[PDB]
């Protein structure tokens, strides 16, 4: 695996979003992953709809939480692999109330065929990411509140409660790290990103890693 990867530098990552006062993290992570996979399968960078998942995926629980893997399953088994554009299906749960699933039509922005669950192993996730792109992961984000910058090295790592997107890593640094996209605006952390130390399962980063499959 390479020493360092940042998918943002290939132009593969969309702007940092704002989930607002809704517990839709799982959807931002899932959709983040799909946006990057669609881009890397050859299509142009498209912003996709989280609201689709929050309002329409009934295996998950909207503003009350969910799981990226359930979202990937819902997309494939209940929605024929289709993911709508953000433009046609925009986010409306910023105040913490999800609207009902829409009964209009929307523009399809991407299509997925499945997802893979990655091993529970930081090095193998890194290798898979170098080859195939950004990975949806669950983390314990209890200690993320106070984070302003740097590489977090004492992340409380007791219970998975948050979903985010790995976009890179650096194995060469003094303190190796993952580069993680969050959904709490660009005013949080490092322009909306966080670096956590790599190699010591910080925030339980390795426990629940996965990705949609395009094509
Ligand atoms: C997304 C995370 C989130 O929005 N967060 C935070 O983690 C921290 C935040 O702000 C500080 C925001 C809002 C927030 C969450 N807790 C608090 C407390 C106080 C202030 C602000 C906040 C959501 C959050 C769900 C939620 C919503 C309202 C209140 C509490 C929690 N997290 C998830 O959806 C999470 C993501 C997984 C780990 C990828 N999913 C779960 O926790 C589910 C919960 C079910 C679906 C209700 N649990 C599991 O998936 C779990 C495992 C991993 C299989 N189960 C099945 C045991």
């Amino acid at each position: 695996a390479p020493a360092a990867v940042d998918w943002r530098a290939r132009g593969a990552v969309t702007a940092v979003k704002d989930q607002g006062q809704c517990g839709s993290c799982w959807a931002f992570s899932a959709i983040g992953n799909v946006e990057c996979q669609w881009f890397l399968a050859g299509h142009p960078l498209t912003n996709l709809s989280e609201q689709m998942l929050v309002s329409c995926d009934k295996t998950d629980s909207g503003c009350s939480g969910g799981l990226m893997n359930n979202a990937f399953e819902w997309i494939v088994q209940e929605n024929n692999g289709a993911v709508y554009t953000e433009d046609s299906y925009p986010y409306a749960s910023g105040e913490g109330i999800s609207p009902p699933c829409t009964t209009s039509g929307h523009t399809v922005g991407a299509t997925i065929t499945g997802h893979v669950e990655l091993p529970q192993d930081e090095a193998q996730i890194a290798a898979w990411l170098a080859v195939n792109g950004p990975v949806a992961v669950a983390v314990d984000a209890s200690s993320w509140m106070t984070y302003t910058g740097g590489v977090m090295t004492s992340c409380v790592s007791e219970q998975l409660d948050h979903g985010v997107l790995l976009v890179g890593y650096n194995d060469s640094a003094a303190v190796p790290y993952w580069i993680i996209k969050n959904s709490w605006t660009t005013q949080w952390g490092e322009e909306g990103y966080i670096r956590i130390a790599k190699g010591s399962n910080q925030c339980l980063v390795k426990e629940e890693a996965s990705s949609a499959v395009v094509g």
